[PDB]
This record gives C-alpha cells, structure tokens and sequence, in this order.
C-alpha cells in the first residue's frame, strides 16, 4: 500500500491515505546510531539489525547526520530512518509501498540532465536486509523516486503558465538544492545545488546559547526557537530567562545573516524567475528572506502554513 515518504536528511517527512478515507501527515526526526542502546522496560526505544550492523535511537551525536545531504539520502542510516517513521506513526506492520526523495545534485548533471541508475540506487538502499529487533520489518515492495524539491510544484503547476518558471527552493537543515521548473511540467531549466549550509547550523547554535550539548537528536527544544522566532512568549518559556534571549537571538542571527548573505545571491545566480515557490521546515526562513530580494507578487509566490509538508502533498497527488 502506497506511503509517500520524502525520505530527507534532516527530519523524514511522510502523506498517506487509509481505509477510513483520511489523509494523515507524520514526520520522523533523523536520530539513528550506529550502535545498540536496548530497553526491558519503560525509557522506549526501536532497535535495528540493518545490513550487518548493530542501529538504534537516542539522541545521536552528529556524526553521520551532520556530513552532507548526498551522503545521507542513500545510506543504512536512511534504512532505518524510512522503517522507524512508520513505526513512529504506528502502522500494521505489514507492507509498505514508498515513494521516496533524491538531491537535485544528484539527480541532475552538469548540463542539469536526468539520471535513473541514482533512482535505482535508492530502490536497492531499500533492498537491504533490515529487522526490527523487537517486532518484524515493514516490506518496502514497490518503489517510487523523485527528486526532493520539485515534486511540490505539481498542484499549482496546473494552471501555471507553460512558458513562465517556477522556482522552486528546500531550505532544509542539510538541503539547498533549487530547481528552476516551468510551468505544467513543460520543462525543467537550471538547478542549484547545495548542502554546505542550512538549518543544522542555526538549530546547533541556538543550543550552544541555550545550555544543552551540540547533539542531533534533541534538536525540538532549540528548533523551537527557530519557528517562534516570531514570537516572545513561546520564547520566553523554552528560552527560561531574559538575559539568555539575547544571547541565543543572535547566536540565530549570526546563522541566519550568513544563510541569507548566500541564498539572496543564489537568486541572482538564478536568472529568469518568475514564479517562486518556497519549501521545506526552513521555509519560513527563505519566506522571511527572499521575498524581499526576488520582489515577485504573491499570486506567484508559493508558501503554505504547513511549510515542510507543502512537499509531501505535491508528492501523494500523483498517485496512491
Ligand atoms: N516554522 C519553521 N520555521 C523555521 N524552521 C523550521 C520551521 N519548521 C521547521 N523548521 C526546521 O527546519 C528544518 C527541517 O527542514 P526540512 O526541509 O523539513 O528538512 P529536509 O531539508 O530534510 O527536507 C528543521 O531544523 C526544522 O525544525
Ligand atoms: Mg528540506
């Protein structure tokens, strides 16, 4: 049974449909070690046998996570995130059918032209021989691959003129590949691509200025302040005393300057916008950053409340 599972590096975002007729979203944070930590009791975990190797979840270290989004989308360590998020939801394990994400860097060349071997190769990362070690496995049969930041095009680009482009940004804790698309599909143009700056640094810095180590796996408690950056209250509970709110706003802020001083530039490097969509958990930071740069009117100019998962929809309306 088909489960659209955009299978990204910093959080796995995932849409299916049931037997009811509703339609739920999930999201499954990356924090998968290299390494066993049990549980006979109450403080729960998901334990994995994956290729050979011994995997487990607490609140990792940012060894394998923190490397590029390349490395990650293709690995043992996206094997067992894929098969921990519909465990996290909670389904019957059973089977699964996945439609599943790849780099725009990877998919697309020099010439930004198309490889299907890469979206083999994603269906052969899920090939592997993964237990669950206190349960049974989710049987990924059939597979679908497409790319992480076009496929949330494909609602609006129905009616969207043929000609015109839409520019299509993830901003992500890893992710910045950028895909310039034209309008129904008609063609795809110019690529960015990009993961040497992101999200992961402004969440990690917001947990240097708080007081909490420079781990992966408890990220909420400082992504928190990353979303309610619009906001004082929100902040003033997680961020527990006033003269610790400086000091992490501008810890977020030396991130975020350095994260807009590139991608407004990027959008120079991209001539011929016209439409703009923006995607992705850092969405709402590409929304605060560039649309006061490109300058484009907002009945071209595409960004939901859900952000993150403005994505995944685009993806499951293809086909369940
Ligand atoms: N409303 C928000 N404002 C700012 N950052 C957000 C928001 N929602 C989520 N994020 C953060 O953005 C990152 C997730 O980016 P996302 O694009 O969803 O992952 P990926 O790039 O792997 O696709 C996380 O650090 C997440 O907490
Ligand atoms: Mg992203």
């Amino acid at each position: 049974m088909l489960v659209f599972i955009d299978d990204g590096s910093t959080n796995i975002k995932l849409q299916w449909q049931e037997s009811d007729g509703t339609i739920k979203q999930h999201i499954s944070p990356n924090s998968f070690k290299r390494e066993w930590a049990v549980s006979f009791g109450d403080k729960k975990v998901f334990n994995y046998t994956l290729n050979g190797e011994q995997y487990s979840f607490d609140p990792i270290s940012p060894d394998a996570v923190v490397t590029t989004n390349i490395a990650w989308q293709y690995s043992d360590v996206n094997v067992v995130a894929v098969h921990h998020a519909l465990l996290t939801s909670g389904l019957p394990v059973s089977e699964v059918d996945i439609v599943c994400t790849l780099p725009l860097t990877e998919y697309y060349d020099r010439n930004n032209q198309p490889n299907t071997e890469n979206i083999e190769r994603k269906k052969a990362n899920f090939r592997k021989k993964i237990t669950l070690n206190g349960g049974d496995t989710f049987t990924i049969k059939d597979v679908k691959v497409m790319p992480e930041s076009i496929p949330a095009g494909y609602e609006v680009l129905q009616e969207l003129d043929e000609l015109d482009s839409l520019l299509i940004i993830d901003l992500g804790g890893t992710t910045l590949d950028i895909s310039q698309v034209m309008g129904k599909l008609s063609g795809i143009s110019k690529i960015y691509g990009d993961s040497s700056l992101g999200v992961s640094l402004v969440t990690s810095a917001v947990k240097d200025a708080l007081s909490l180590a420079r781990t992966k796996g408890s990220s909420y408690l400082a992504d928190d302040i990353i979303i309610h950056r619009k906001d004082n209250n929100y902040l003033k509970q997680r961020i527990n005393d006033e003269n610790k709110i400086s000091i992490v706003t501008e810890a977020m802020n030396e991130a975020l300057r350095k994260l807009e001083q590139r991608v407004l530039n990027t959008l120079n490097e991209f001539s011929g916008y016209t439409h703009v969509m923006v995607i992705g958990g850092g969405a709402e930071l590409i929304c605060d950053a560039v649309k006061k740069h490109t300058q484009i009117r907002d009945e071209r100019f595409f960004k939901t409340n859900n952000s993150q998962y403005d994505l995944v929809n685009g993806m499951y309306l293809i086909g369940n």
